[PDB]
């Protein structure tokens, strides 16, 4: 449905009790998956699913300042499947990024980029049938 790279706009930028959604459906044999939460050219939370990295599936989250990538955050729990549709819940917490796949809690990421209003711009990559993204206040 909506293009892939899409650009979703973030008025603003991200403040606590912001949630944002995003609907898809994996495509068959898919190998990644991305979700950029960017400041510029910085991105201040990468969420990226990977489904074929040594036979693993596993879910890689970092920053990227000034081009370099920093030390990547890994837990084993990958709740996506190659040709299901998912939802993505991205909600802003205080200290951290809080996400759930299909109403299930998955993961927090600490904010390592501290001015939250920049982060303008959220990316979405990857190997899906995007269905919608958008945000609203809770
Ligand atoms: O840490 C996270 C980064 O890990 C490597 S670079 C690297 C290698 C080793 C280490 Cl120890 C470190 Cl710290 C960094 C990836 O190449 C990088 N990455 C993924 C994508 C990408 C692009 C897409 F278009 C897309 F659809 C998608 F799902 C994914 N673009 N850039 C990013 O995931």
């Amino acid at each position: 449905m909506l293009i892939v790279p899409y650009n979703l706009p973030l008025p603003g930028g991200v403040v606590p009790r912001m949630l944002i959604t995003i609907l898809g459906t994996v495509k068959p044999n898919a190998n990644r998956i991305a979700l950029d939460f960017q400041r510029g050219n910085d991105v201040a939370f990468h969420f990226n699913p990977r489904f074929n990295e040594n036979n693993r599936r596993v879910i890689v989250c970092n920053t990227k300042l000034d081009n370099n990538w920093g030390r990547e955050e890994r837990q084993s729990v990958f709740p996506f499947e190659s040709g299901k549709p998912f939802k993505i819940q991205v909600l802003v917490e205080p200290d951290h990024f809080k996400v759930a796949v299909n109403d299930a809690h998955l993961l927090q990421y600490n904010h390592r980029v501290k001015k939250l209003n920049e982060i303008s711009k959220l990316g979405i990559s990857g190997d899906i049938d995007l269905t919608s993204a958008s945000y609203t206040m809770i």
